[PDB]
């Protein structure tokens, strides 16, 4: 079997992607947010207390005729921007993009921090990093990539997120028209649970690459960038009045600036994140400081290839018995 679904961005500066997901029997479509940096797949709900919903649709379990309380199952997550989400857990079929599993635990919330609650376009999360991060307790359950790739044509998913644009979450198979070029496969560390690979350096604009070793992670989940303090700076000096600002949160810049692209290394291939995908715009309303893409890792505890670098390939998360990261350019 194979699955494909659009991806669309929430709003015009890329700050995250929903993906519509189909619950329970009749289906409920609830648009969820892929993140291959965590392991739950859970939902805004009839059962998330009332004045922590805002807009977001809901699922609700007492209305889908395949749904089963998991009994005894519970869930807690926080995720490294400070918000979280707790609750109890269901079993319901889940289909995307036409691929179906049935038995998938859904998980409920009950509770919700202010950061979800207040993003009305983001009906909830759909894990894809590897289970051994599921929060659910006492029995950790699968995600829905784990539960499907037995059933796959081929044991991957791919993503192609777009830049102001829609793209593509694919299952199943690689789709060859989607790429320029030839795809890279690097090594993938599954020992912290995600799917964690190590670039081989970066370059600033037309300036020349320097060969270093980049842990970090592929994030969906994550917007941004962020990489250790030497690329970052090394990025910045090239901007114009860029600066680091501690009140603002990371590295801002006038609005007014032309950013150079930013390059990084895939094996001794190379993938160019142009400058426009390094611009998140306005720090509020009207000001003309502009906030950066490309952010510190430092105080993080890992670096991370967020939408900003993610966007900029066609990528391929291999789950063959050994796992492997694809990166082509397209
Ligand atoms: C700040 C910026 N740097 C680029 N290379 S294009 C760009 C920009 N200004 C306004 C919108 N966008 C995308």
């Amino acid at each position: 079997s194979t699955g494909s679904a659009t991806t669309t961005p929430i709003d015009s500066l890329d700050d995250a992607y929903i993906t519509p997901v189909q619950i329970g029997t009749p289906a409920q479509t609830l648009n969820l947010d892929f993140d291959t940096g965590s392991s739950d797949l859970w939902v805004f709900s009839s059962e998330t207390t009332a004045s922590e919903v805002d807009g977001q649709t809901i699922y609700t379990p007492s209305k889908s005729t395949t749904a089963k309380l998991l009994s005894g199952a519970t869930w807690s997550i926080s995720y490294g921007d400070g918000s979280s989400s707790s609750g109890d857990v269901y079993t319901d079929t889940v289909s995307v993009g036409g691929l179906t599993v049935t038995g998938q635990a859904v998980e409920s919330a009950k509770k919700v921090s202010s950061s979800f609650t207040e993003d009305s376009t983001i009906d909830g999360l759909l894990g894809l990093a590897f289970s051994t991060l599921n929060t659910v307790s006492p029995t950790q359950q699968k995600t829905f990539f784990d539960n499907a790739k037995a059933s796959l044509d081929s044991p991957v998913f791919t993503a192609d997120l777009g830049y102001h644009a829609p793209g593509t979450y694919n299952f199943g198979f690689i789709d060859t028209t989607a790429y320029t070029g030839s795809i890279t496969y690097t090594a993938v560390s599954t020992k912290q649970g995600f799917w964690e690979w190590t670039s081989t350096g970066y370059a600033v604009g037309s300036g020349t690459f320097k060969s270093t070793s980049i842990d970090g992670i592929a994030d969906t989940g994550t917007t941004l960038l962020y990489l250790p303090a030497t690329v970052v700076s090394a990025y910045w000096a090239q901007v114009s009045g860029a600066k680091s600002s501690s009140s603002v949160g990371g590295y801002v810049f006038p609005c007014s600036a032309t950013l150079p692209s930013f390059t990084f290394g895939v094996g001794s291939a190379r993938i160019v994140i142009p400058g426009d995908y390094i611009d998140f715009g306005p720090i509020s309303t009207g000001s003309s400081s502009c906030f950066g893409g490309i952010q510190s890792s430092a105080g993080i505890g890992i670096n991370i290839f967020g939408d900003v670098a993610l966007k900029a390939a066609f990528v391929v998360f291999n789950g063959a018995t050994t796992p492997t990261l694809g990166f082509a350019s397209k």
